[PDB]
């Protein structure tokens, strides 16, 4: 229920094939550049070998969202259903930069999500129990449903010790349907404001990059991606907070929302930060 024409029960593996009228309904996902993919760090190129993008200029995104240059997001809003999506009001200053076919372009960070139970990029062939995917657009695109986009994937390793945004979240949360203000299913609750690098990015900058597609049909091809290496910590008590939602929300949700990994075909992957 939670997701209209496709679901994770196969992960994907059905999509490229689903047909409605004799007529392929996702024929990108078929497509040669798909994600997600695994990280093979022993394989990863050196930046300047990857023609066509450069790295990423953070700016605002890494610089602590109570100083002048640092960004918060604010009139934060997260949806209680599969992916617990986070909106925001959009960020219009220190926007990261990338340049992309010779073009400096700045970026607007448009929502966050996540793939909950299992990651859907894997490192070294090994998958983590939470994804996060920070979604931005390219500022003034010629249209916003090609525009180019540019995605943070952010990994969490189980630990003894959860994350703390995963802890704010969930008691927020939590607490608002202990109170009856929000119910599962509910969309765009109201959240606190958050500080995109004390509360979302990794203790390490360093990433791997590559040119990919969307991880959902139709799978199009326009995504810069960026796969930080280094993991934040979940406990499976933080966990709990993704199926009471999911399932809250959608009694026949998929619970492990990831798609299967894809080929790399003759795409490198490249090191940033190392
Ligand atoms: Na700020
Ligand atoms: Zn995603």
């Amino acid at each position: 229920n939670p997701n209209d024409g496709y679901d994770y029960m196969q992960h994907g593996f059905d999509w490229p094939g689903l047909q409605e009228g004799g007529t392929t309904k996702y024929p990108a996902c078929s497509g040669s550049n798909q994600s997600p993919i695994d990280i093979n760090t022993n394989q990863l190129m050196e930046p300047s070998s990857r023609s066509g993008t450069s790295a990423v200029s953070l700016n605002g995104l890494n610089v602590d969202g109570a100083q002048a240059d640092g960004i918060t997001l604010t009139n934060a809003k997260v949806d209680l259903e599969q992916g617990m999506k986070v909106t925001f009001d959009q960020p219009a200053a220190n926007l990261p930069t990338i340049e992309i076919g010779g073009t400096t372009k700045s970026f607007v960070p448009i929502q966050f999500h996540f793939h909950h139970f299992l990651s859907e990029h894997t490192i070294n062939g090994i998958h983590y129990p939470l994804e996060l995917h920070i979604v931005m657009q390219e500022q003034d695109p010629a249209d916003v449903a090609t525009a180019q986009l540019a995605v943070i994937g952010i990994m969490y390793k189980y630990s003894e010790n959860g994350d703390a945004f995963l802890n704010s979240l969930q008691t927020q949360i939590e607490g608002k349907i202990g109170d009856g203000t929000a119910s599962y299913g509910d969309t765009g609750v109201s959240i606190d404001n958050i500080n995109v690098k004390t509360q979302l990015l990794p203790s390490s900058l360093k990433y791997a990059g590559y040119d990919g597609s969307l991880t959902t049909p139709g799978c199009d091809e326009r995504v810069k991606w960026h796969v930080f290496t280094t993991p934040r910590e979940v406990t499976r008590e933080q966990m709990k907070l993704f199926v009471d939602v999911t399932m809250g929300a959608h009694a026949g949700a998929d619970v492990v929302n990831n798609r299967m990994i894809q080929d790399l075909g003759d795409r490198e992957v490249y090191k940033y930060n190392y």
